[PDB]
């Protein structure tokens, strides 16, 4: 019953591969629905064509800024920012999908895929999904990151949508 969304990743325009996510609509419905709708683009805006602007190997891949492409923009389907829904789910290892924010109740559209256990984020960032297929593609994305987060090539969501 939980939706599945996919990202087809590209590296400097070359296809890399496909990652799919399960979204925990059963536990964080508002958060999950924001990510789902931005992945289908059904509201007229969303993730298609946007980049992963910050990749720190051994920590996380961050993306979702589809308005300024650098970590300063983005927006939710509900408006500029919406509340922390709940902190039921924790950052328990690689493949966790969690919201980026700039303080309490400042979720927009930026998210990150964890590539490590990041338990110090528990209770501060809403966990809402997990990689289902293509963790190996996330691992490949990590090789284009750097210690300060700048990537050596442009990582883009070439296509994205809902699989079920």
């Amino acid at each position: 019953v939980n939706p599945t969304v996919f990202f087809d990743i590209a590296v400097d325009g070359e296809p890399l591969g496909r990652v799919s996510f399960e979204l925990f609509a059963d536990k964080v419905p508002k958060t999950a629905e924001n990510f789902r709708a931005l992945s289908t683009g059904e509201k007229g805006f969303g993730y298609k064509g946007s980049c992963f602007h910050r990749i720190i190997p051994g920590f996380m891949c961050q993306g979702g800024d589809f308005t300024r492409h650098n970590g300063t923009g983005g927006k939710s389907i509900y408006g500029e920012k919406f509340e922390d829904e709940n902190f039921i789910l924790k950052h328990t290892g690689p493949g966790i999908l969690s919201m980026a924010n700039a303080g309490p109740n400042t979720n927009g559209s930026q998210f990150f895929i964890c590539t490590a256990k990041t338990e110090w984020l528990d209770g501060k960032h809403v966990v809402f999904g997990k990689v289902k297929e293509g963790m190996n593609i996330v691992e490949a994305m990590e090789r284009f990151g750097s210690r300060n987060g700048k990537t050596s090539k442009k990582i883009t969501i070439a296509d994205c949508g809902q699989l079920e």
